[PDB]
């Protein structure tokens, strides 16, 4: 199948004057990186809600995944799933990202841009959304194949799903938050995937991308321990191939060297008093 070339953005969806923005919709940047990573029970009870919108968001788009579709069709259901229950796609103009949600086929690592681009037989798509509502943010996403996949690229979109899953089970106070990236890895390298670095997940909360940082990898010199109440997401890339990558011209498509295929699974969670919660479930 060939190697993806860019599709043609349609104009900007728009969203309920009545939906409160976040603060950075329409700015250059957002004000975020300096949150408290540990949250307010109020916050987490309102991350309840953003997660779950997230999730719904999320299923209903996976469910218009097949060959035939457009991105571009991907991100009108869910940004309509999102307004129609009240929440802002976080993603609509943060940092100047023009759609409701990231859709990445095949090579995309992340943050593909919905367009024109039409699924064939065969391809993987990552659909990521993000919730706003009652002033906090719900994160997650998930690969989903379309029509007949190849073996090799369904091995891959599950045990991503597995490495993610076994990282999220592993999250509980006092545990050092390395250990979500070892986990993954070693079982990311089990397979001989290689683990994508320069993205990863974060501490979310009022704020998209708090400051906190998530790796997917073996990194032990990081010393953070996990604390009850800490919200961040699990968020890892698995590359078939080279972790070699190319950005593309509109400044945020993420495409692979090698062009090999790549997968990926995300979820928000809750550091709970003796384990975690995901919030990202319907
Ligand atoms: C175009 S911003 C996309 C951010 C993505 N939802 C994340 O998990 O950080
Ligand atoms: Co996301
Ligand atoms: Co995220
Ligand atoms: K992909």
């Amino acid at each position: 199948r060939t190697a993806l070339s860019p599709g043609v953005l349609s104009p900007t969806r728009p969203v309920p004057n009545w939906i409160a923005r976040p603060e950075y919709v329409g700015k250059p940047a957002a004000q975020e990186g300096s949150e408290p990573w540990v949250q307010t029970p109020e916050v987490i009870e309102k991350m309840r809600v953003a997660g779950r919108i997230a999730a719904g968001a999320l299923a209903e788009a996976g469910k218009a995944v097949a060959p035939g579709v457009t991105t571009d069709e991907l991100d009108r259901i869910a940004h309509e799933y999102l307004v129609d229950n009240g929440a802002y796609p976080s993603t609509l103009g943060y940092k100047g990202f023009p759609k409701s949600c990231c859709t990445s086929l095949n090579e995309v690592i992340c943050h593909g841009i919905p367009d024109s681009t039409v699924i064939t037989d065969g391809d993987i798509v990552n659909i990521d959304v993000t919730a706003y509502i009652g002033g906090v943010h719900g994160d997650t996403n998930a690969t989903f194949p379309a029509g007949d996949v190849a073996d090799e690229h369904r091995l891959l979109v599950d045990r991503t799903r597995e490495a993610t899953m076994r990282a999220i089970n592993t999250v509980k106070p006092g545990r050092a938050l390395s250990v979500i990236g070892r986990v993954i890895e070693s079982y990311a390298n089990r397979f001989g995937y290689n683990v994508v670095r320069d993205f990863t997940g974060h501490g979310i909360g009022t704020t998209f991308h708090n400051g906190l940082v998530v790796l997917h990898y073996d990194q032990p010199a990081v010393e953070t321990i996990m604390q009850p109440g800490m919200t961040f997401t699990i968020e890892p890339m698995i590359n078939l191939g080279a972790l070699d990558y190319e950005i593309w011209d509109d400044g945020w498509t993420v495409v692979t060297k090698d062009r090999k295929w790549t997968a990926q699974f995300e979820h928000t969670l809750l550091v709970t008093d003796t384990g975690v919660e995901i919030l990202t479930c319907l």
